[PDB]
């Protein structure tokens, strides 16, 4: 068995991490550290709280460590980590500087042990429902790929920040890096301070793909649409596994992941016809590092993956403030590495 | 000849000239199509019987009895021939494009009001089912303040100027007169589809103080876009269909007649609840545009497109080509005094 140590209950570690972790068979989830013993144990009561994180990712019984603490908290916890020999999931961000990705990615293999960042959205309804209908060769070549996260929320780190790593990270997954980044990025409900709308192309060799996320969309836009030659297909509804989470259904469960709102297909006589939605389950993520750490299969999110997302998500962002298209920071041999990868 | 009405050369009969103005203008009272400028004579009489044609466009142009010039003959003869139209006293409005580069439009804008003559351009989108019944919406406040406006031309034609050029205009030009002058524009063109040698995908953003405009044109999109999508902080609505006057006009529909602008296809309303309704669109009627500017040659009111709002739509289409080459963010090439014209322009 696989004991795990999740740092930090607030949130994240509430919410995501605990109820995905104890849903999957084989792993542990043994320690949480946080400063609030009984929060953690309304929940979990069968765990045992260390109040300390740093003492907590140095535990003796503990396999894996799922650091979910505060943000700027992330980059040095994971490198007390993996001194320890631990194996370490980074909930998002990895670290709040590529420099510092780098580094730890460089002493992950030095320790010879896991490291891996939080992407789990490579599972959900929407997301596998399009990319099979892309590999089924419904739509024929893709040269307009456009994904959305939408939502209207009037009353008021950024909306980019927040949800362009899952956007970024599975148009990476499907197409590999891109050519350049253009972003445009803004604040434009009434007194927010953060910026709430976030739209960027990312440009490759054949086609376009296009990234956009707001908190003012009342109705209207889809959670994907896609252009081929052949046909199109949209997505309407986003995965709900989220709010499932949110509304404190156990991962895993009867509805879980279940999607009804099908894949609306038009092809070339314009005409439209329904495809059933492929159901979710970012327990995945779970399951598949569960897996990478039994040496079943190799680490299902490797973290030059999850720095290759921070490149096209800084990309962007350096987009919008310079009004300039922009290329990756991304070494040579990084590159080839995640070319490699990419199958 | 009719000493009462506005006497009308048309030059051209090209398609433009024969499914666009001839029954636009025959259908509005005060107009006189009295002669059409064309080599082919029998083509010309097989529609208007009745019409007076003239082979040469230059002779046609300055012919005494004609009042107003209607230029839709080939993209080079417009800044020539309306060139020569203005020098020879007579009022001009000219097909899509104005000009092919902004100083001959400018120096067309500089003769016009020296010749103390009326210069217009054929924006005649402006009375659109889809885009009347949008502005309906916006003004009406139910969006609350608009924050992204997205307008889309796309359609299916995997079997192959280029696409921004042609279709861009419109497009732009509704921007334009809902919310003024964009701060900047940022553009990405490109041609994706097999066998396509121009731009058959164009993505243009206009950046505005407050808000965003997206204008998106695709010769690739079998299904799943919207005419218009539009998102304010109080709901949206969207414009799933295309205004059909066009498509009126192939068939042979006549301008003014009973459906002609008519669209069944509602806006679709979204409010801070989420749910939709719909709400009836507008019918749509470009004649407006001749109406108006007969309107304005009897002196009741204004140019209805004065010249330089068709500069703008050129400035913000260049812009676009600009940043899309460069792949940097442009601002429009307008003087100060253009500027002011256009901002109280648009008030
Ligand atoms: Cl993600
Ligand atoms: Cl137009």
């Amino acid at each position: 068995t696989i004991n795990i140590a999740l740092i930090g209950y607030g949130f994240v570690g509430k919410t995501f991490h605990a109820p995905l972790i104890r849903s999957v068979p084989g792993l542990n989830l043994a320690f949480v550290a946080s400063r609030d013993e009984e929060k953690v144990k309304r929940d979990l009561p069968d765990v045992t709280v260390i109040a300390s994180p740093e003492a907590a990712v140095q535990h003796p019984d503990v396999d894996l460590v799922v650091i979910a603490s505060p943000n700027a908290t992330h980059a040095p916890l994971a490198r007390l980590a993996l001194n320890a020999g631990k194996h370490v999931v980074v909930d998002k961000p990895f670290t709040l500087d590529m420099q510092e990705a780098r580094e730890l990615i460089a002493l992950a293999e030095e320790k010879q042990r896991l490291l891996s960042v939080f992407h789990n959205r490579r599972w959900d309804s929407d997301y596998l429902g399009i990319r099979q209908v892309i590999e089924q060769g419904t739509l024929g070549a893709v040269k307009h790929f456009e994904s959305h996260f939408d939502r209207f929320r009037p009353e008021v780190s950024g909306l980019w920040f927040d949800l362009g790593p899952h956007l970024i990270d599975q148009a990476l997954q499907l197409f590999g890096l891109p050519q350049s980044v253009q972003g445009n990025i803004a604040t434009l409900r009434d007194g927010a301070e953060i910026n709430d709308w976030a739209h960027v192309v990312l440009n490759y060799p054949a086609h376009k793909v296009i990234l956009h996320c707001s908190m003012l969309v009342a109705g209207g836009s889809s959670r994907f649409t896609v252009h081929g030659d052949k046909g199109s297909v949209i997505k309407a509804r986003a995965d709900q596994q989220e709010s499932q989470l949110l509304a404190g259904v156990v991962p895993g469960s009867a509805d879980w992941g279940q999607d009804d709102d099908p894949l609306v297909i038009y092809d070339a006589s314009l005409q439209a016809h329904a495809q059933a939605t492929p159901q979710g389950d970012q327990r995945q993520y779970y399951m598949l590092i569960r897996d990478a750490l039994k040496g079943q299969i190799a680490n299902p999110v490797p973290p030059v993956e999850a720095l290759a997302v921070m490149a096209v998500l800084e990309a962007a962002v350096r987009s919008a403030e310079s009004g300039m298209v922009q290329t990756l920071d991304l070494s040579d041999d990084e590159r080839n590495t995640l070319r490699e990868g990419h199958h």
